[PDB]
């Protein structure tokens, strides 16, 4: 629950969906990551403590996890639709998302 | 924090966006809106107590918060267009969302 943790899921989850050989297995990683998202949003990083929660910046952030959550949700639909690889790729290609928000934030 | 917190959130701030004049007005209410379903997203309702929190109807839970979420995005996105009126008909629309869920879990 706190951000370490969070980060430490999204990580792992990723990995498990990589070496994963059916769809239940990247269905179940990929929630995991959603629910861990979900709980990073009310998170305020390291770097973000001297401004307001609703500075743009706070804004922005939190945006940065909207995206993911978004696009997690997509590959998600990939595996329920059967495409076990794209949505592998699909989990993959999250990792833009991920250092999108650590080159600003991180 | 709370399930009851974050369903008020989520409702008096329905009523800002109906009421709003402005985009900017909308655009707060919006991510108002999308931290209080994000933050409800680990919550167990009263009625699925006794299911196990990764059964299929807590799955389904979490993806009603999941829909909705993405679906708070989307009219935040009319907001930052200047479709303040579609932003606000979007947001009114959200209700069918929330009455999915409250039919199958409250
Ligand atoms: C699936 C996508 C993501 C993955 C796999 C991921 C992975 C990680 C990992 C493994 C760490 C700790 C290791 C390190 O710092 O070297 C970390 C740190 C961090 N991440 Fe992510 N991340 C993801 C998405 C995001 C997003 C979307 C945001 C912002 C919205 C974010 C914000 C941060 C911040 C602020 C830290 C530093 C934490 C601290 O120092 O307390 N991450 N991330
Ligand atoms: C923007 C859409 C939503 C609005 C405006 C809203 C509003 C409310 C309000 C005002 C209450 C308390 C009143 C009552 O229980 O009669 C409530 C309760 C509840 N809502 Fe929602 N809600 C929304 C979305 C959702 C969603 C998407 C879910 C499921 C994923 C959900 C699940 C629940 C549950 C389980 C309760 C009862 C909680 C308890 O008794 O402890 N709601 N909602
Ligand atoms: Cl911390
Ligand atoms: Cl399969
Ligand atoms: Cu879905
Ligand atoms: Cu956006």
């Amino acid at each position: 629950a706190d951000l370490e943790d969070n980060m430490e899921t999204l990580n792992d989850n990723l990995k498990v969906i990589e070496k994963a050989d059916n769809a239940a297995q990247v269905k179940d990683a990929l929630t995991k990551m959603a629910a861990a998202a979900a709980d990073a949003w009310s998170a305020t990083p390291p770097k973000l403590e001297d401004k307001s929660p609703d500075s743009p910046e706070m804004h922005d952030f939190r945006h940065g996890f909207w995206i993911l959550i978004g696009q997690i949700h997509d590959a998600l639909h990939l595996a329920n639709e059967g495409k076990v690889k794209e949505a592998q790729a699909a989990a993959e290609q999250l990792k833009t998302t991920c250092n999108a928000c650590h080159q600003k934030y991180r």
